[PDB]
């Protein structure tokens, strides 16, 4: 199963941020609330927002922050790239151990989808190679995260829905993933590709769970693999990726390029009614271990 | 369309470790009782194995804190350990029993430590496809946690079997190391239809056709493809989606019969998903 991280440590940080008639989610960590800066935009503003001009006209009391029943007093504000940082006068008592990290395409994380500050559901995600999320998003400001030994690594905040139905957002320093902007433009996700290194790690997981019907007696050069895989809209496999899969290659006795040969055959043949009936690409080599 | 689990924080605060001798598993700590699978005290005679136990045979750990057991009792296949401390993190909760085809979230735990959360359906054969014993399944309805499942065992096909929180098994399974197997499983038809309504709501419309079917002619089609039979209550449950989309249920059933014969692409999926209930799709 694609499992999400237990969401309780993040649930205790979710708040509601209202500015004018716009309400969305914020993340309350210590004495700062993080939220998308477009909370200060009024829809019409979203066509050509001048965020510096819109923000200089706001005072602390224009921002209504609600943590459940309690209103939090905003005592300062500042914009870092595309995220607004609202200084409040109370440090969140439920702040977990945390850090901010920027992830790369192929990496996975959990999203706690929220509406008006209240957690609605949690799901496990991958950052697609086109820098979008195929999610289920009024959920602006919901965040993505991993948890490692009680420490929550926040990696994603939701800002925009793209016309294809997918989602774009930033890291927690406000820098967008991919070429997207917090402006209603004709921006669209480029053609998405399959995360090849993730499919191979999963195939190694299948062998580890005792399934090997899909192996064959062939091998492949790296370049021949990539020439074939690219015809199926698979991401190129790099020497870094080959190195990453090294441990799983050792645990199963199957060489990386040998597993690549199996993948080539799977793309050519399909599953012939066997199994998931899909090649799964949202488990990382770290996840598989 | 993403499968979504409920936020697990309310349940995370209830998970503890229960140790009896050399056996350790997960327990659920609500107020001053810890609930766990009775086989933690292990052809068994549970009546007799428990009479021989005392409170000192149980070691309960809530993170760093040992909880002292002051009473023990069995309810069906669930062991109930009264402890000296009430859980200050106890949510509003109810114990409920769910039906095959209904969905819930499982908080997978290892030795009392929450590891991950996922969305499940109870299969028609009463199994779940998912040191996790004692992990629980649950739904949340605005501040109230309805606990519906506790994990007891892995069946040889790799699926999972367990009880409700009152210790009643789902499925013809027993907490013994005897030979047991899942029955032949079946696709949850009413969930497939709900998922097809979700595709329509999401702008996926190619599988709609001009035709209708009969409840009986579909059921003869469903029986042949290993699909649960559709009932009038199933049609009634799908009514809100038939009203919202303008696609009557036996209209959608015509679509499903046509898909089950000719193939297909739908919500970016190739197989028909059957672990969303009609309620899940509305929500």
């Amino acid at each position: 199963r694609k499992m999400a991280f237990p969401s309780g440590k993040v649930e205790g940080c979710m708040v509601q941020v209202t500015c004018g008639t716009t309400t969305l989610n914020g993340l309350w960590l210590d004495d700062v609330v993080y939220c998308p800066r477009h909370v200060i935009c009024t829809s019409e503003d979203m066509l050509n927002p001048n965020y510096e001009d819109l923000l200089i006209r706001k005072s602390n009391h224009n921002f209504l922050v609600q943590a459940g029943n309690v209103q939090l007093r905003v005592i300062g504000h500042s914009m870092q790239n595309c995220v607004l940082k609202l200084k409040v006068d109370t440090a969140n008592p439920k702040t977990p151990k945390y850090k901010f990290v920027r992830i790369q395409p192929g990496q996975t994380f959990s999203v706690l989808a929220c509406y008006n500050g209240s957690p609605s559901g949690v799901y496990q995600c991958a950052m697609r190679p086109n820098f979008t999320i195929k999610g289920s998003f009024g959920s602006c400001g919901s965040v993505g995260f991993n948890i490692d030994y009680d420490c929550v690594s926040f990696c994603y905040m939701h800002h925009m829905e793209l016309p294809t139905g997918v989602h774009a957002g930033t890291d927690l320093e406000g820098n967008f993933y991919g070429p997207f902007v917090d402006r209603q433009t004709a921006q669209a996700a480029g053609t998405d590709t399959t995360i090849t290194v993730n499919v191979l790690a999963w195939l190694y997981a299948a062998v580890i769970n005792g399934d090997r019907w899909f192996l064959n007696r062939f091998t492949t050069t790296l370049n021949d693999f990539n020439l074939v895989a690219m015809k199926y809209n698979y991401e190129p496999l790099t020497q870094d990726h080959v190195d990453i899969l090294g441990p799983l290659s050792a645990q199963t006795g199957i060489a990386v390029l040998d597993m690549c040969a199996s993948l080539k055959e799977l793309l050519q043949n399909g599953m012939n009614g066997r199994t998931s009936a899909l090649l799964e690409d949202e488990f990382t080599p770290f996840d598989v271990v």
